[PDB]
């Protein structure tokens, strides 16, 4: 019964919470994990996305300098009061560099106007490309309105979809990503510290992502971390207390990395199985996936796990395309399926 144990989840102080593996997309565990909450700062993350998808793009470079205008003046817009700030001021020309730690390391409102205005052209045209985004991931719980964060009565988003933006962070845009392990940058002869204070923490390996509160929206933290290969994201909203700032979302990344590991038990191109084909230029179709695959499994138990499959259809009869799907791929551990993916043919198959 020790071998099949479902571990408890530990309690989280938190009105919302989610804990995923980055390779699989398995939820580990979970809690109000889609009710829709003000995301305060955690918003730039997705401005974060634009910005290095833009860059990747090669749109504009690192080494580029930015002019500051009049809205990405600090002090010259009020709405920016009690908030985090780089100081910038009109005719300052700033590289990107500078700014995208301001926005990522120190969560930075005006450098978020600053780099919406130079990637966009405006406010609104790149609150635009956020909600672009926040289709094209598919999030059915998350809406913006600022590129900071800022003033958005009508923003909204959850633990799961800000772990989601979490994992495309670091998928899609991994140059971008990977600043937000920097524990300090330096802007106008001073030293800010990034705001994630996780990244100080000796047991665990935390690289990223956002940390932010509101009297609105308690406190907000969306993390990840590695033990080899192996990734975490959390994302726990609606933190109640000041002292689980950080402690909270360890508890979870600690348990999560205790109780499961992730496993790659088959790479793309791989043949997984043969099958007779008719009408081909060939007499078998090399079978298996288009996407590596990633499980989330017990930790301990990746010897035990057996895999198998099923056909949809009688025959295969040629023409066959690549990535076709003809059939699914059955994981199983304990002669109970837990995870299914989708069997592909691995080269295409011409009528003879």
């Amino acid at each position: 019964n020790i071998k099949t144990m479902i571990p408890g989840v530990p309690q989280i102080d938190a009105e919302s919470y989610i804990l995923i593996d980055y390779n699989s997309g398995k939820v580990l565990a979970e809690q109000n994990a889609d009710v829709r909450r003000d995301p305060a700062s955690l918003t730039k993350m997705m401005t974060s996305y634009v910005i290095g998808q833009a860059m990747k793009a090669g749109k504009f470079k690192e080494t580029d300098l930015v002019t500051i205008g009049n809205d990405a003046w600090a002090t010259g817009n009020p709405v920016f009061k009690g908030s985090s700030l780089m100081f910038l001021k009109p005719g300052m020309q700033v590289p990107v560099s500078q700014l995208i730690r301001g926005i990522n390391l120190q969560s930075g409102n005006d450098a978020c106007v600053a780099m919406a205005d130079f990637a966009a052209g405006s406010q609104d045209a790149f609150v635009g490309l956020m909600n672009s985004y926040v289709n094209a991931l598919g999030l059915k719980n998350t809406h913006f309105q600022t590129v900071h964060g800022l003033d958005a009565d009508g923003q909204y988003s959850s633990a799961r979809d800000m772990a989601l933006i979490g994992q495309a962070l670091i998928r899609d845009v991994p140059n971008e990503y990977s600043i937000y392990k920097e524990k300090e940058f330096t802007f106008n002869g001073i030293r800010q510290l990034n705001r994630n204070g996780l990244l100080w923490d000796n047991s665990l390996n935390v690289d990223g992502i956002k940390t932010g509160h509101t009297d609105k929206a308690g406190y907000n933290l969306v993390a990840s971390a590695t033990e080899g290969q192996m990734r975490l994201i959390s994302a726990v909203m609606g933190g109640r207390t000041f002292k689980g700032r950080e402690a909270e979302s360890k508890k979870l990344l600690t348990w999560g990395f205790r109780f499961f590991e992730t496993v790659n038990p088959l790479k793309v191109g791989k043949e997984f199985a043969s099958e007779p084909v008719w009408f081909g230029d060939s007499d078998r179709a090399s079978l298996g996936v288009d996407k590596d695959v990633y499980l989330t499994i017990p930790r301990g138990r990746m010897k035990d796990l057996k895999a198998s499959y099923v056909l949809n259809s009688s025959e295969l009869h040629a023409p066959l395309q690549k990535n076709q799907v003809v059939g699914t791929i059955n994981f199983q551990l304990d002669g109970k399926t837990i995870e299914q993916r989708p069997l592909v043919v691995l080269q295409e198959i011409p009528e003879g």
